[PDB]
């Protein structure tokens, strides 16, 4: 290859963090297939892409302004500030009027077309015939009461995004040889056997043991495990699954490769340990520690190509599919489902259920399966139901044909929709059987097509690669694929953040391991900090970057005298940038918390669940004030935050009036936020935003399983906004305490306007969530496979199922959650004071 083309290449490797030309852990060639596989998306959706729009990402929505930001126009005027050459002039604009059309309406109200709209201090743009109300920055100043400034300027040159130009009818067995582990402790003495199973899709085909034996560092079997199954009825995705109890160890095993052949010969796969259920037990990958890990040697020795329903029977098969998602099916259920296939086909919300239903073990009914797709026009023509494609992506299906179709529903979604479940639809490729999937070519042309997905797949991808040993080989694959595709411009765009990120990563975990627990920090602990941090401003660091969790805005150099290192147990550094854009309307710096460690993937999963959320509430016209800060996971326990300005904790408002305890005051809380109001005004508006936050929270954390929380992960805003933190962590279903109550007039028994309005709002927040009872379960379940350590499938999950009050009427359920709000009055500060002494 040439040597440019090497130095690239290295340059990829630098971005991605994993080398993907680097062979160590395979036994077979489908990543490399893979990375061969990917050119071709790739390389269609860089073709089809917009040079101008590409180049100025505007980001927009389909979707109607809800009622409440309707209100905050009374006249059908929105008022945008222009700025241009140190002079600004206010202009009246139209909801319905496009961005060229105000430009149009600007160079007139004078008495050369060639210059865009951006927002001051950003990079945003306003372009394209869509109405300016339908632009995501224009609503998100209604809704905060801020007002639209933008400057007249050139639109980018869409040159600086150019792209380098390309360069048997036997019944199946196995052999298990043995188990072989370095070393073992003396002992004490245990035994050990070890299980075979053919999984498609969770579900167990078919299953093999061995007979125990003491376990030593070596345990040889060498017996031939026939299974009942046929060769020619293995379906295509199967893997075979290998456990080794005393469950201590698993590995998996692709049965059928990614050319359709069957797998064969001898392998030595090397496994994972169980630590002291999870898309973690699905990999098809194999342990890269080869000196330490115990391993399993196997052999393998044996190709494809290439009536009406009766009324009651009907009744029964409407109550399955009105079930949940994660409601199990009988053989009777699956039955019914099988033979009346037809009927099934008519209800999209019974392919999940319909698919569990197939005997994937058997050929010809697969086979059937296929003929069954063959007529889709049902799926094809139903309106997009989000939660019932993620259900088709989940662990239960590895069928690539059912999954495609779930990619097919997934295709119709704007890019405003495609952020929202960005995360989620990542974490899904986990589930994907293959490397090359439609769902991983789905990402790969979204993020290719639009700059805000594919700044945020950047990061979503490299989190994974860098903290999963389990799917970096088959995330490093997709991002190389991305970035080969992305263009010059945001390949240095990337390449500043990067060098930022780590280098700032150094130094966090060099504080880290300069401290203690408080005792405590310290001047010594600050005076290490900004000297480190001295060293990198000169030097050398970027002059800027952008932020990872807003790529709109763009840091400039540190701010070191506010740098500081937070009080806490994990010693996080809190840092502040100048902001780079001189355009920018305010002086106000960037804050940034580097924290290590907590796990800042469970924040993600949390806080896009949240935004999902809070997306059903604004097309019921509701706004419950929530407040996803920015959180990006970078490292295994490592990342960075979102620094709101203007914000404390709940605990540290308790300690301000009183100290180190844990005696809590009821009044606390309204004299901090009636001291914090400049007027009497910012105060009433701010007891309302903590009303809504305060309900908005208390419904999200209660379904979500979170709600018991300590008085230290809770914050608010000097306006009022409440919001949750720290996500990677008697009882009480969510926190309303004495202190929340007494700001909305409510002293324990004693109903109020406030408290009134607080109960009404919970409830319509709580019954609009509960129409969307599928798609809440199946996200929670995503994330706890994906997210947690290993967790029951059966117990842990079900906890949504009674919170979302599922098989209840509106009535039961308005009931149901006032209850709860009760059971909050009864405890009081015991709960939370119990919480206090637990980290005490
Ligand atoms: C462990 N702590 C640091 C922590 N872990 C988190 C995980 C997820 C999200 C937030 C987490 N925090 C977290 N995130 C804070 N963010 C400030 C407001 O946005 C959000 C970030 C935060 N803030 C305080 C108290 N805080 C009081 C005011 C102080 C100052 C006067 C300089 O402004 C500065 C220090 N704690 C204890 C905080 N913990």
């Amino acid at each position: 290859m040439s040597e440019e083309s090497q130095a690239f290449q290295r340059q990829l490797t630098a971005l991605i963090g994993y080398d993907v030309t680097d062979v160590s852990n395979v036994h077979d060639d489908e990543l490399e297939f893979t990375r061969r596989g990917l050119v071709t998306p790739r390389m269609a959706e860089v073709a089809s892409r917009d040079p101008k729009l590409y180049a100025m990402h505007p980001w927009v929505t389909s979707k109607p302004l809800p009622e409440y930001l309707w209100k905050k126009i009374a006249n059908n005027c929105i008022f945008i500030v222009i700025h241009r050459s140190t002079t600004s002039q206010t202009i009246k604009v139209s909801p319905d009027d496009t961005p060229g059309a105000i430009l149009q309406s600007f160079f007139t109200k004078m008495a050369e077309q060639d210059f865009v709209l951006r927002v001051c201090g950003r990079d945003e743009y306003l372009v394209g015939e869509t109405p300016i109300k339908n632009f995501q920055w224009v609503r998100h100043c209604l809704k905060n009461g801020e007002e639209i400034h933008v400057v007249l300027d050139t639109p980018p040159d869409p040159a600086l995004d150019e792209v380098r130009k390309e360069e048997c009818d036997r019944k199946f067995r196995v052999k298990i040889r043995g188990i072989d582990i370095p070393v073992l402790p003396r002992n004490t003495d245990l035994t050990v056997f070890v299980e075979a199973n053919i999984q498609h899709g969770q579900q167990v085909l078919c299953q093999r043991r061995t007979s125990p034996k003491p376990f030593t560092e070596e345990v040889l079997w060498n017996v031939w495990l026939e299974f009942s199954i046929k060769i020619k009825d293995l379906p295509k995705g199967a893997l075979l699954n290998l456990q080794i109890y005393c469950l201590l160890y698993y590995v998996n095993l692709l049965l059928i490769d990614h050319r359709f052949l069957l797998r064969r010969g001898e392998y030595v796969l090397h496994m994972w340990q169980i630590s002291g259920f999870n898309a973690d037990k699905l990999t098809s990958a194999t342990n890269p520690d080869k000196e330490n890990s115990m391993s399993i040697s196997i052999l393998l020795d044996n190709h494809p190509i290439a009536a009406e329903m009766p009324n009651q029977l009907r009744k029964q098969l409407e109550a399955i599919i009105a079930t949940d998602p994660l409601n199990p099916l009988t053989a009777e259920d699956k039955e019914l489902l099988w033979h009346f296939r037809y009927e099934s086909l008519k209800h999209p919300k019974a392919y999940p259920k319909l698919f569990s239903s197939v005997k994937w073990g058997q050929q010809e009914i697969v086979a059937k399966t296929y003929q069954l797709l063959a007529r889709r026009e049902v799926w094809d023509q139903s309106a997009l139901d989000v939660g019932l494609t993620m259900q088709l992506l989940d662990c239960n299906f590895s069928d690539e044909n059912v999954r495609a179709i779930a990619v097919q529903k997934l295709e119709s979604l704007e890019d405003d929709d495609v952020l929202h479940y960005l995360l989620q639809l990542v974490q899904a490729v986990k589930f994907e059987p293959y490397h090359d999937s439609a769902l991983a070519r789905f990402l790969l042309k979204r993020g290719l097509r639009n700059k805000r997905i594919g700044h945020f797949l950047f990061w979503f991808l490299r989190s994974e690669i860098a903290q999963s040993r389990h799917y970096q080989q088959r995330f490093a694959v997709i991002l190389e694929a991305y970035l080969r595709g992305c263009g010059t411009a945001m390949l240095h765009d990337f390449t500043q953040q990067v060098q930022v990120i780590e280098m700032l990563q150094k130094v966090t975990l060099d504080i880290k391991s300069l401290s203690a627990e408080k005792y405590d920090v310290s001047s010594q602990v600050i005076s290490q900090l900004k000297q480190k941090l001295e060293n990198l401003q000169n030097s050398q660091l970027p002059e800027s970057f952008r932020v990872p969790y807003d790529p709109g805005l763009k840091a400039g150099a540190l701010a070191i005298e506010k740098c500081k290192v937070m009080a806490s147990k994990k010693k996080p550094l809190w840092l502040e940038f100048k902001c780079a854009d001189p355009t920018a309307l305010s002086n106000e710096t960037i804050g940034i918390i580097f924290k290590h460690g907590d796990d800042l993937r469970q924040d993600m999963l949390i806080l896009q669940i949240l935004r999902i959320m809070e997306s059903i509430w604004e097309t019921e016209s509701l706004d419950l004030c929530l407040l996803p800060y920015g959180c990006i996971s970078t490292g295994d326990k490592i990342g960075m935050i979102e620094i709101v300005k203007d914000a404390t904790t709940i605990a540290k408002i308790q300690q301000s009036t009183v100290g180190n305890t844990g005696a809590f005051k009821d009044e606390v809380l309204n004299h901090w936020l009636k001291e914090k109001s400049p007027t009497e005004e910012k105060f009433q508006a701010a007891v309302e935003r903590f009303v809504y936050s305060c309900a908005g929270y208390c419904v999200a954390t209660f379904v979500l399983g979170i709600g018991d929380r300590h008085n230290d992960n809770i914050m608010i805003t000097e306006t009022g906004n409440l919001f949750h933190i720290d996500f990677g962590h008697e009882r009480v279903p969510f926190v309303l305490t004495p202190d929340f109550l007494f700001v909305m007039g409510t002293s324990g028994k004693k109903t109020s306007p406030h408290f009134q309005k607080f109960q009404d709002i919970c409830v319509k927040a709580y019954l609009a969530l509960r129409h969307h009872t599928n798609l809440l379960i199946i996200l929670f379940s995503m994330m706890l496979m994906t997210g947690m350590p290993q967790l029951t499938s059966k117990e842990d999950i079900e906890y949504i199922r009674d919170a979302l009050t599922v098989g209840k009427n509106e009535e039961d359920a308005k009931k149901y959650f006032l209850d709860q709000i009760e059971v909050c009055r009864d405890k009081g500060w015991t709960v939370q004071f119990n919480w206090f002494l637990h980290l005490v």
